[PDB]
């Protein structure tokens, strides 16, 4: 049934977007004696925070440095500001405390993802996407040998097990391994769902496709409410993985009640298709995992993303039927690129406009994915149609490289978004030359 696959892809969407909320970084500072000790520390907590922690980014108290001694010189206005020396600070060693207003417990606040380990969250996303790649590369022969239903049930069981395991992970490497196995099973489910929806009915192939995307969509759209309802990441992952335990009931139908010629042949079409897939995967998995910086409210941002991505990718099929395949694809790619570029061009004070631009860019990359996945079925004849698998592998590689460019935020907060806006523009300019 199509409804079962839609529910499955919606829950896989919740599992995928779980990383955007469980790895959210709140405003943090490390333990200070004049702010977290007993009453003897004294009134005016802002003055205590100012004299105990030097200023930092965005004219805020430094989230990564603490004063070893209380600097009373900055509190009295008669003295010159920024008079403290660098030697008076200590490397924020006494452990970090986090704001429990928005999120009560996250993977950043649990394992102390701080300056020295700030690359762990993008490294965790990269490990997840590498697990996705390994699963997509491995479950192929497994599905061809052991059957699609058996590997589907095994992947569902693995998703459930790894979800319940990562919900209670005591260490960071163990959590990374759990996420790697969960991503392996996610990729297995993805491959099986794609292989089944490609040939269950198909003329109706574009309709079925539009459909699994209206899918991941209703998804991010429902995962925002789930993240808003459950403030603890452990119980959040638990209640996200329980639906997979429920879907495991359909195992065994209720108990019975090669192709390397894609590179030399059509090399131009092959490289262009792989470039578009790489660009889409890169942009999507680089933007959909850092929504905290793209908007002011992550939940409202995701809800707006979904409610605007529904009609865009709905009319994407009308555009494909009326205007063609290449023109609408190039137009959507250029629109997404221009939106992500204007997201950096606009100042950060226009939060609503930044959120709107991010939503428009995500809708554009979704429409571009729809266009390219409809066009890949006609770029190559039946003899060459594993070009689709090669494009999928290229998109997975782009997804993997996605979080790796986010490390450039030290050189500037706009560089990752600058790349996320520049890559789709070049992708559309290259796809414009398609026949
Ligand atoms: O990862 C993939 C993916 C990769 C390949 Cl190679 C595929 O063939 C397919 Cl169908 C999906 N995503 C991530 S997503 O947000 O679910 C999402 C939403 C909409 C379209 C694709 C897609």
């Amino acid at each position: 049934q199509t409804m079962a696959l839609m529910v499955s892809i919606m829950w896989l969407c919740t599992q995928s977007m779980l990383e955007n909320f469980s790895a959210a970084v709140p405003s943090h500072r490390c333990w200070a004696p004049l702010l977290d000790n007993s009453t003897a520390q004294a009134l005016s907590p802002e003055a205590l925070l100012a004299i105990s922690i030097p200023p930092g980014p965005n004219q805020r108290p430094h989230q990564c440095r603490r004063f070893r001694q209380p600097q009373w010189q900055l509190l009295d206005p008669n003295a010159t500001a920024t008079s403290w020396s660098e030697a008076d600070t200590e490397p924020c060693v006494d452990g970090w405390v986090y704001d429990r207003s928005i999120f009560t417990s996250t993977i950043v606040a649990k394992w102390n993802l701080v300056c020295d380990s700030h690359a762990l969250k993008p490294m965790a996303q990269s490990i997840y996407l590498a697990g996705i790649l390994v699963g997509a590369a491995a479950c192929g022969p497994a599905s061809d040998r052991f059957g699609r239903r058996l590997v589907l049930t095994w992947s569902y069981l693995q998703m459930a097990v790894m979800g319940t395991a990562a919900a209670f992970a005591p260490a960071f490497p163990v959590y990374c391994l759990f996420r790697f196995l969960l991503a392996f099973a996610v990729a297995g489910v993805m491959m099986n769902t794609g292989t089944l929806l490609m040939e269950w009915t198909a003329r109706a192939r574009p309709l079925v496709m539009t459909l699994n995307s209206l899918g991941f969509s209703f998804g991010h759209g429902l995962t925002a409410a789930v993240a808003y309802g459950v403030r603890d990441w452990t119980l959040l992952q638990l209640v996200v993985s329980v639906p997979f335990f429920l879907c495991f009931l359909y195992s065994w139908w209720l108990a019975e009640s090669g192709t390397l010629l894609r590179m030399p042949g059509l090399r131009f079409r092959t490289c262009i298709s792989t470039l578009c897939w790489f660009a889409f995967g890169f942009t999507f998995f680089g933007l959909a995992l850092d929504l905290q910086a793209l908007g002011s409210n992550i939940f409202l941002l995701q809800m707006f993303i979904g409610v605007v991505d529904i009609p865009a990718k709905m009319g994407a099929l009308l555009l494909l039927s009326h205007l063609g395949r290449r023109p609408t694809l190039a137009a959507s790619l250029l629109l997404a690129g221009l939106c992500i570029l204007a997201n950096t061009l606009v100042p950060h004070e226009m939060g609503a406009l930044r959120s709107a631009l991010a939503v428009l860019g995500l809708g554009g990359v979704g429409a571009a994915f729809t266009c390219i996945t409809i066009y890949s079925s006609e770029l190559f004849p039946t003899v060459l149609r594993t070009a689709v698998g090669l494009g999928q592998m290229a998109a997975r590689g782009g997804a993997i490289l996605g979080p790796l460019v986010r490390l450039l935020g030290v050189h500037g907060p706009w560089l990752p978004l600058l790349v996320y806006g520049t890559v789709p523009v070049l992708s559309g300019l290259a796809a414009l030359l398609l026949p």
